[PDB]
């Protein structure tokens, strides 16, 4: 915070003649100058507008909910990754469905689930250890395919500074308990299902490692984060009967 | 604009001696000094170079094409936002292929519209107010769902500085008058209503706020924004009998 | 003037995702860091807001009229001044009333004279000099007392930067034709003399040198110089008879 | 505050061998610098100290003593200025001689009321708006002279950035409860109205405007500011008798 | 001093052509530089030049002259000041009219008295102490009233680095052997004294403090300086007969 | 250009006291750390001013008269020049002095032509190329001496940066029209050929090649510059008979 | 070298967006910033281009052939000079004949000797010390006259950082195996000789000392520079018969 | 020096009101900016805090007494080392008790020789030279043990800037002729021998060679350097009888 906001400084009249705090009118030259230097610039900005930047979807619109799975501990050779989960299609549905239906009700609002993300967080066991964290993935086969427990690392992703990595399951592939802008209706997990056209073949399998020479030990919590844009009126609850 | 480009200065030569002026050999020694400092910050460039922006789609390939909508003011309580549009799904393709089609006509160019964006423009009614614009949207819902006129605010998308919005309404859900590479063909509405799989579910809903607390009033211009990439041949225009 | 006020760049939305301009998230930026050099210095200010400074009268509140009163040319010797004026009491009241009388009326508004100010405005008569204007004053002396046309110079004012000196004559002393915030009445100069209590003692006596080794030739222009401030109602006027 | 004043590190004595604190010496090296530069800008200071600036009359010497008056609420439209006060000299010294005796009684100490000032004092009604005050005055007219209760604006004076405006009203004019360094006596309003010479003529009118292009509604709070020195004996109160 | 003013180099001509010494180019061109630079910060110099400051008296116009009156030691305790003066209005008139007088006598030249200042000049009678010096006073009062020796500091003048503070005694109020611009006349303290009109009313009272925590010991020096301007003319002094 | 010249600010005068602007202030306090500046580097310019450079003959003393004298088009292989011009001593002769004399009668000034400069000015023929050009040159040879037309490039004259090069052709070798300051007699080219020594000795020729690896095509303006002195007397031109 | 010359970064399209490396982007602002700071200092460079400087003959066009003479020692007194070659006239124009012809043969190119200089190198004999060359020469006089061995040092010139001195000999005075642009004809020294008509009087005499207190011993390389330009025809050269 | 210490400007009171010098409030405002910088680099300190460096005795506490003892001239070889001195332990007895005692009687105050230092000071014999001076030592050996004249220089300590080396001797080893703090009593030199244990063990050895790849030629001073703390009493010298 500060202290006067822009406001310092006073001002009186003496014999006619008009007094100006000192500090105050020397900041008017600063603000000139200042000024004057934001005109010099504005045609290099103009140059940089030509490109754009994404805002972080997380502190950007929409609410967060933090829908958590599971933890998990894995210890992970040098160049190699170990798979986090190994859900069929059906189980990461029932898993899906179930913790945010249970979790969310009731929903009162009418509302709109923008995107679902897939929250790896990641923690070193030991202190004292300098490394960092890597992540591969995929989100489809066939359902007869059973993946590897472990591989060897080859161009993964560099899990970001605070050690999360969130990856987006878009509506093209992976189905939502709220499709669009609705209120709720009655529903059930086998009705949502049903109404899946390939449960069976998308299901996220992610891998994680690091890039210590040594083993290390690292703990792992797992989160569906939904983004959320709700629409509630401008209006009183009130008990029944209203008025 | 320069006055000499980098031109600047000249050379003679006495008695056999060769004289260069003093301003462009002080440039010479100066350019030097950058270009040393070009290959002192080439790996730091490097660095920078993992990541990559995004060009401005109105500032960069592809025409625009404005298509201005309707004009509306609202007045809008503090934190709150209002409803700016409520047509079915039907009425906004009326409105999308009868405004496009006949602003255009004749389309003499083989063509293809690269985007269709949702364009709202904000101005104050008033002067001397202090305040921003903020934006809540949904693209589908049930065609008997009418949404709410007025809602609360809750983690709304801001406005940006020049208080224009654009949102980009994709192949995927809204349908276009003109899909890829084309010539234009004899059509009609109807034809193109009736070809729309589902053109009762899909159509924008945009809410407008602001950042202020007091009631502030707003006018606002909607338009769809075309953005349209031709490939017109490097042939001439004839009178006919052509040669 | 600025291109883009400071509005510079815009926003949209791709797939729920919110793009910024470039050049506009880099000013949020270094306006952030300005805001924090802001408040490292506003303690500072602090300080220098125990002091004030006085604004230009001339720049400053009140409207100037410049009533022009003669013009005169002298040839000053090096460390010398000449006088300017050499107006008894009665004739120095006579010009100021009657130019300002009947340069002015007529006067259709209420005001009140804040000041009267004595200029001095000096120029050189030829080119290729350089030196400055010095000035020396008195403002009363007994009426049988003649000034001497010519002093040595002794700690003299330095005339300010674009040559002119503007001296206060108090209404302490020098009477003024409308005292107060009034209308005008019916005046003349016998009228307002024979109210002026001590109309022989007060007369500006005002000398003009240099800072030259050599004699110059100077052109003077001497005016007074009225601060003014009006009070004109909000209201029509109308041509009789009105409504 | 700071942690060590500047008394950093110490001093240690091994074996005849002096140590001191490696940062102490650098301060010391470092301070020897800035005197260096303290000299070489003593020469520039000398030719700034040719002027002065004069100190914050109420962050300076003297006690202050504000006796609030009234508020007022006016709304201004653009370009004008209301009239905030409209007493006659009696109904302006009943309120200056009640309002200041009332509340200060007992004054129990030799004292001496250094100046008079007149307080305005302005805030917004609405938030979220962008303007600046403006005002003007006058402080005499004849006493059946009705000043109007809008005027336009004429180069006003612009109030400073706190928001307030303080006008000088001088002992020449404007009479005090206390003339000069004295105890009280017995005394009451009657007593110093018929000492006052003129009671009727002097009188502040102030009017209050904005810079704003729309109507706007402002709240006023007035006062009497006070500039009090006191002379206080450095001698005990004891209850009678004394010793 | 300067070495070369600013006439550093020279030229030549040799075969028709002109050669100029490098440095003196060289600051032919640094020179061009400050002027751009001259240029860039003019509208920053006219925002400054909307207010003003005050000449310093004594380094400004007019001569000095130093009248001493008397020498005083003083003990004062932490938070209280003593009275360094108690003359009444008739024993101040005497020092100021003998001491002005006969230190002047003979004035040989028409000349005004600009202003009177009572000048306090102060020093420490101890080495290797660090505080600062106080002031209060006042300039009128019952010729009954007798100020106490010894007060209470309450919101104190802080005297000046130079351990000088100098307090203007107005025409207005205090009476000078020499009203305006005059040449003297026979005169004596008792046709001064009577034609004072409030002679035993006015009198400075000065008291004197410091910063300190402990006891000081204090030598004070006090003058009154006025400030005069001289109108001598330019003409010989000649052994009579003159011609 | 400036807008106040450096003649900011003002001054006046208040009750003897002398306000100044306080953005002229500090210009004066500017200039006297610019003025300690400057004799801080005085003697590194005593340095500097050990050495001279040389007024470029063009922009300096003398006008100068551009006989153009043909233009043509080569094109140059890489790493080689072509031959500009291939004139004999006799033919250089005819065109210096037939053009010069005719494109300058009347000559009606007693003049002297200082220098004689041969020029050779370059541009390329087509767009989006970047190279430089390049220059060598003789003077004379045995008349039966016929110059190569393609050389290969060895260490060449690199022409300036605005692509002109000029040669000096001294009066030792070349004849001019007007050898010294003259009035003009009545001459002819018989005449001046009989009275040059040498004709058929000196004769520029110039060959051009560029820096481009890649054939280049080249327009060349060839002329020749005259550099002259004329001796005007200060008198009218009046029509005869004269007075 | 660099690494990526200016090309820096890359460019790539998704879903009609165009991405751009962000190294790159920031190279366009700052070369726009800097594009900027050319345009603000050009002003400055038209002043320092009213001045021109020479080009190094040695490092500038022609190539250098150097005609090594001979070595030698000398040991020199502090304050004091020796001779370093005394032949006569006709003693140099045999070196300078003989040694240029028999190293250069076969010439087989068209050339012209553009300048003729005297080299002078100088290195010390002892490690370890600290001092710097002086040199004075005279290129004429009576043949019967000969120079002193040893002179004291007056006004001397002072050799150049690399212990180098070069002095151009000028057609003017001293003759060239090769007088203009030729091939060569059949010639021998005598054939020289007889057609130089000063052989006797130019001779180069030049001396040698230091700025050291003590005696240094110098090792000297003396050697004849000349400067060439060359004409070779852009032909193949073919073993006889050709074609 | 400086000119003013730091209590530059002043101030005075004009009606009431406060003026202070503009540069000493100049001065105020970046004083206050420098004590923000002192507290913002406090915790910096406090981390160089955590070392110390150490006085260098000869500027810092007791006395210096240089006992000079010789002069000498060696020349040395390269990469070599002559030695300075080769006294038995007796010899440089004598020299230190004789040289010392003779020189600083008689002794008058109570004190303590604090340190003996052995001086090795050098200075060239030539001028123009450059190079620096090397020093390796020995303190003790078999007394039949006679030193090397020359040795090769290995890993030796380079002297000073200044040229001067100076190696403690401690009271650990080498005798002092006062030991502790003592006055002095009856003393001769067969007494101090007597006394000392290892009379004949302890002298030192000193060389000297250079960084030259020369021969060069040195001056050499040794002088033993007390450092002395003396405790005289603060107390008259009388003649006697006293009182």
């Amino acid at each position: 915070s500060l202290r006067y906001s822009r406001h310092d400084g006073t001002s009186c009249v003496i014999d006619n003649h008009h007094l100006k705090s000192l500090g105050a009118v020397l900041n008017d030259v600063r603000r000139k100058k200042d000024r004057i230097r934001e005109a010099e610039y504005e045609p290099i900005i103009d140059i940089a507008d030509q490109y754009m930047v994404t805002e972080d979807p997380f502190r950007g619109p929409g609410k967060n909910v933090r829908i958590t799975l599971f933890k998990e501990i894995r210890r992970v050779h040098p160049d190699t990754m170990k798979l986090v989960c190994n859900w069929s299609g059906k189980e990461f549905l029932r898993e899906t469905w179930t913790r945010f239906i249970s979790e969310e009700f009731p929903i009162t609002t009418d509302q709109e689930i923008m995107d679902l993300w897939f929250e790896l967080q990641l923690r070193p066991m030991h202190p004292n250890r300098c490394y960092k964290f890597t992540m591969q993935y995929a989100l489809g086969a066939h359902p007869d395919y059973v993946a590897h427990d472990v591989i060897r690392q080859q161009d993964p992703y560099y899990v970001g500074p605070n050690n999360i990595e969130r990856i987006n399951l878009s509506k093209k592939g992976f189905a939502f308990p709220l499709t669009c802008l609705q209120s709720v209706y009655n529903d059930n997990f086998e009705r949502f299902f049903d109404d899946v056209l390939w449960p069976y073949f998308y299901r996220p399998l992610v891998y994680v490692g690091t890039t210590s020479a040594e083993i290390e030990e690292i703990m792992i919590e797992v989160s569906l984060l939904f983004k959320i844009k709700e629409f509630a009126p401008d209006v009183p609850l009130f008990t029944g009967p209203a008025y």
